[PDB]
């Protein structure tokens, strides 16, 4: 029995956090372990929210390959079309953006809480570019905070009300939203972790400032549910959002990396991942976007982390087992 497997891999991993996996369209687990808030004794819940972190890239991709589908941006594009005051890496496409193949890089957002707009000033003016990482696949968040920052400049809306219309609104979800506006009802407390610490505690929690919510613009910022962030990969899967002819052009990988479009392509499927705040995020998804494991935990622990678990189930799920 598959509940029975997944169980024990959770127990015996100390997994805290909520666990869905979905088979041929109908979810087969659905589980919950460990403690959203230790000190208010509140239990970790199916609907608690969690920070998707690096996944919202996905995301961020999709809503420029909706302007490419729509006519309003090319992939060819260079940076320079938007950004005219950069002075070096001008020529970097929006292709390369979404592929982290670019020399671009911003280790730090500003120290003040900021409105989008200036957000994205800040990242235009302090950005660095690297020649010889042009090109080559190599993480950079700030090519999608860039990303975020064209959507903005072309349908004249901010990226939160995008997102909202194209994602929330669009397929319903209820327990997606914005950090910053805190998370309301069946919200979760990232937890700190020792280096080696496996067992939870719970003894320190791991802040974050509206600095950082702010600065995590296209990359880093939003809440959901696990079934929510199914149901946002699954919809751009099966072409909900998005004609399938461009989410392929989009998740396309590159020479130097599974990386393309947002998300690690494979032969099985697509992987994102991502670490932050206390929290982790794993989603590995068939691609027709009916089978696929979504883990999401509040406490990470290098030692325990919730990856490699989801890895073994959905290499197991894609089998039969
Ligand atoms: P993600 O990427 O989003 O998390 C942000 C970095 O990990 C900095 O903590
Ligand atoms: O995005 P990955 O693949 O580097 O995994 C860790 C994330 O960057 C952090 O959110």
């Amino acid at each position: 029995n598959t509940d029975e497997q997944v169980t024990k891999a959770l127990n015996l991993s100390h997994f805290v956090g909520s666990a869905l996996v979905v088979k041929n369209d109908h979810v087969i687990y659905n589980r919950a372990f460990g403690y959203a808030n230790k000190a208010k004794n509140q239990r970790n819940k199916v609907n608690s929210k969690y920070q998707i972190l690096s996944i919202q890239k996905s995301m961020t991709a999709v809503g420029i390959m909706q302007l490419v589908q729509a006519g309003k941006v090319k992939l060819t594009d260079p940076i320079s079309k938007y950004y005219p005051t950069l002075k070096h890496g001008r020529q970097t496409t929006l292709r390369q953006m979404l592929d982290m193949t670019t020399g671009f890089r911003l280790k730090s957002g500003s120290k003040e809480f900021l409105p989008e707009n200036q957000v994205i000033d800040f990242a235009a003016h302090n950005v660095f570019y690297y020649p010889d990482k042009n090109g080559i696949y190599n993480y950079s968040s700030v090519n999608f905070l860039l990303l975020a920052g064209i959507i903005r400049k072309v349908t004249g809306q901010s990226y939160q009300h995008f997102f909202t219309t194209h994602f929330i609104d669009k397929l319903n979800l209820n327990e997606t939203g914005f950090l910053i506006h805190g998370q309301g009802q069946d919200a979760t407390t990232g937890y700190r972790a020792l280096a080696d610490q496996t067992l939870p505690n719970y003894d320190q929690t791991m802040p974050e400032s509206k600095s950082q919510m702010a600065n995590e613009l296209g990359t880093g910022q939003v809440y959901m549910s696990t079934a929510d962030l199914f149901t946002v990969e699954s919809a751009i899967l099966k072409g909900q959002l998005l004609s399938k002819k461009n989410v392929a052009i989009l998740h396309t990988r590159t020479a130097t990396g599974e990386y393309g479009g947002g998300v690690y392509n494979m032969s099985n499927g697509i992987r994102s991942h991502g670490l932050g705040y206390g929290y982790e995020s794993s989603i590995f998804l068939s691609p027709d976007g009916k089978t696929g494991v979504v883990l999401m935990s509040n406490y990470y622990r290098k030692a325990a982390g919730i990856q490699a678990t989801a890895n073994k189930i959905f290499t197991e799920l894609m089998k039969g087992d």
